[PDB]
């Protein structure tokens, strides 16, 4: 239903808190100024996969990245507390105002391989999907 500009970050090791340091966790793309890095992560929990027989597969979280004032928590403000949710800035962006950046139509767009700057630090036991 909330299409993402970006690939997800998924969880591969149990135990560790999804974050970024403040002014970082923003993906970069072309074509997006500074001023508009303002959003949040959003944790698809709950994950599973039905098997061909009937082993209920549980899978861990994966994450997906939302401008601000878009997405599932579009009516949110920067920093509510939501279960789920991991908010993000660049230091030039008012976190104050909604995003300028549509939401993706996904028959007009695909989303794009999630990228950050350099020296971003990842959390550690999650992986960027599509590398």
């Amino acid at each position: 239903p909330h299409y993402s500009w970006f690939s997800g970050i998924t969880q591969f090791q149990k135990g560790k808190e999804f974050q970024f340091a403040e002014g970082q966790g923003v993906p970069i793309a072309n074509g997006i100024p500074a001023s508009e890095q303002k959003g949040y992560w959003y944790r698809h929990n709950r994950r599973s996969f039905k098997t061909p027989d009937g082993q209920q597969k549980q899978l861990l979280p994966r994450w997906y990245f939302y401008y601000l004032g878009t997405g599932p928590h579009a009516g949110a403000s920067y920093g509510d507390s939501i279960e789920g949710v991991f908010w993000v800035a660049n230091s030039q962006a008012d976190t104050n105002t909604r995003s300028d950046i549509v939401e993706r139509d996904p028959s007009s767009h695909e989303a794009i391989p999630t990228r950050f700057a350099p020296g971003t630090v990842l959390p550690q036991g999650f992986y960027v999907e599509g590398s």
